[PDB]
């Protein structure tokens, strides 16, 4: 059941193309905020694992973030990690993660943002 949801989620996320954009600069002051600007400008979802990681990076800081990591590089890093999260995880692993995290749907993008 969770397993079917994981399988359908992952089968879908694995095929979503990474957008082709060299020549982008999105100023930002938190990782989660940069991710919201990316999801809105490109009209893309980011994966559960990427949303969780972005929130951890923001927690680890507790100066504008974009004066520390340039936006072009920051955005590229999110896309590269997102590609790992789309192409590599097994749905079984995702089902197991979701079974242990009652808040897990808060890190899944809505279908209609
Ligand atoms: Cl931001």
């Amino acid at each position: 059941s969770l397993l079917r949801r994981a399988e359908m989620y992952q089968d879908y996320m694995k095929q979503v193309p990474i957008p082709t954009n060299r020549g982008s600069l999105i100023p930002f002051t938190s990782w989660v905020g940069l991710s919201i600007s990316m999801k809105q400008l490109y009209g893309q979802p980011l994966h559960y694992l990427t949303n969780v990681l972005l929130q951890r990076w923001d927690q680890s800081r507790f100066q504008r973030l974009d004066s520390i990591i340039h936006p072009t590089k920051a955005e590229a890093t999110i896309w590269l990690v997102e590609e790992i999260h789309r192409l590599t995880p097994s749905h079984l692993h995702m089902a197991l993660l979701w079974r242990s995290d009652p808040m897990y749907h808060s890190f899944i993008d809505p279908i209609f943002p």
